[PDB]
RNA sequence: CGCUGGGUAGCCAAGUGCGGAGCGGAUAACUGCUGAAAGCAUCUAAGUAGUAAGCCCACCCCAAGAUGAGUGCUCUCCUA
């Protein structure tokens, strides 16, 4: 299952195990998790991390396979980092960068002057699809939807915000 | 007011001004982000994001008999 499988810890990615809390020293980032109430962690002398559970309860297996993979999103967070492909669909929704603010021309009156934050890099590297750069899965994920939150591809329109090999419902008439 | 014609100050509107503001807080329905119990998945079981004329706060007034009777400033207790 996924709670057994050992956390695969790359080159330059040091380990940092402390009371209750986990503190990664990735190239690009420190990471900081506290560790759950149920889930006592182990270590065998090399860039192998195993999660263990503390106590025999349902909870326990719940917050082991989610503590597991989210210590895997940790490290390989940390190390590589995760990227979101978003791409504007159409004609006149156009995407650029202004310095420390992002501009979505989404066929509305005003164009939407959304915010980046500082641990986000993005690049619109062609002027419809939008590369969401970042440490951490769930920030990429939460700001790719919230550029995701204001035109969603219609199926009858064929025509919005969508990321890259995802299907979407069409329509004819 | 004998019946009429106008009218100051009051009162009144039909007249004249003003109000209904909030990238303030948490939510209901819903859309989600990572994401396990069934190595696939799933808005959730851990955490968390947008958001209702609805709830609360902010808004105007009364308001410590709020007996839980508040807080601050100031005055006065003299003669045998």
């Amino acid at each position: 299952r996924i709670g057994k499988q050992p956390i695969t810890v790359p080159a330059n990615v040091a380990i940092a195990m402390e009371g209750q809390d986990l503190k990664v020293k990735g190239p690009l980032g420190e990471l900081s998790i506290t560790y759950p109430r149920e889930v006592l962690v182990e270590k065998q002398e090399s860039g192998f991390l195993r999660v263990r559970k503390a106590v025999e309860t349902r909870r326990a297996n719940q917050m082991h396979g989610l503590f597991r993979t989210l210590t895997d999103n940790m490290v390989v967070g940390v190390s590589k980092g995760f990227e979101k492909k978003l791409q504007l669909v159409g004609v006149g929704y156009r995407a650029t960068v202004e310095g420390k603010d992002l501009i979505l021309s989404l066929g509305f009156s005003h164009p939407v002057r959304m915010a980046i934050p500082d641990e986000l890099q993005v690049k619109v590297e062609e002027n419809t699809k939008v590369t969401v750069s970042g440490r951490d899965k769930s920030v990429v994920g939460q700001f790719a939807a919230t550029i995701r939150s204001w035109r969603p591809p219609e199926p009858y329109k064929g025509k919005g915000v969508r990321y890259v090999d995802e299907v979407v419902r069409r329509k004819e008439g």
